[PDB]
């Protein structure tokens, strides 16, 4: 468990970047692949841009990519963490389609039955799992997280937050628009090696604080953040000046 402080949020994400550039590499000549969780936001999306420069260092046919959440809106709508991400990198790189794991749309198979979409998404985790685990243990999850300490779409006191055994949920009611959205749950983010939180701006600093110093994740859920190897704030100035 660390904390990395940053000026701003440019060099934490080239800092997570050419970090997750080696977590990647690292777990090819481990593993023969890279299980790389990515999230929507902005240092999450920017960091993907970083690996878009950086794609000689990177051996896409080894790589493996889900999503820690998404929004429950149509395929083409700006708002998908997934579209957001072809923008960023996958649209421009040679990763074998095969091999990206997409959440469901709001227009695509399930309508308005947004748990068959969850529950398809956790067949496709236990899939892509080694022989008998619910999930592949990611080597890296990356987050953000919102004001409140929300992460993926797990907020306080939902439903959501408090899920100890699906891998994935439906989230029905986000207080943030858009409402409805697919998300990974903390014993799936649990299951990963490294858990990587991009962390930026005075907005998140009173948030951050309340985790790093052990709040209930069901109050802040970013508290349950927490990787089987390693959990890693990466934090510009002003998200980390609330710390003791």
């Amino acid at each position: 468990s660390s904390i990395e402080i940053f000026p701003d949020s440019d060099i934490l994400v080239a800092a997570a970047g050419k970090r997750l550039v080696g977590a990647i590499g690292a777990a090819v000549a481990a593993r023969g692949q890279a299980l790389i969780v990515l999230t929507g936001g902005g240092n999450g999306i920017a960091l993907l841009r970083y690996l878009s420069a950086q794609a000689q260092q990177i051996e896409w046919s080894k790589v493996h990519l889900f999503w820690g959440d998404e929004r429950y809106v149509p395929e083409d709508d700006d708002e998908r963490n997934l579209k957001q991400a072809r923008r960023a990198l996958l649209n421009h790189v040679d990763i074998p389609s095969n091999q990206v794991h997409p959440m469901a749309a709001s227009d695509g198979d399930f309508g308005g039955d947004l748990d068959a979409a969850a529950l398809a998404y956790e067949q496709v985790l236990a899939a892509s799992a080694a022989p008998g685990d619910p999930a592949p243990n990611f080597d890296v999850h990356l987050l953000g997280m919102g004001p409140e300490g929300h992460i993926n779409s797990l907020f306080p006191h939902s439903p959501a937050v408090l899920e100890s055994t699906r891998m994935v949920v439906a989230v029905d009611d986000s207080p943030k628009p858009p409402p409805r959205r697919i998300t990974l749950t903390l014993p799936a983010i649990q299951r990963s090696r490294e858990v990587w939180l991009l962390v930026s701006g005075p907005g998140k600093a009173d948030a951050v604080a309340a985790a790093i110093g052990g709040a209930d994740p069901v109050s802040v859920p970013a508290a349950g953040a927490v990787g089987r190897q390693n959990t890693l704030w990466l934090l510009d100035r002003d998200a980390a000046a609330k710390l003791p």
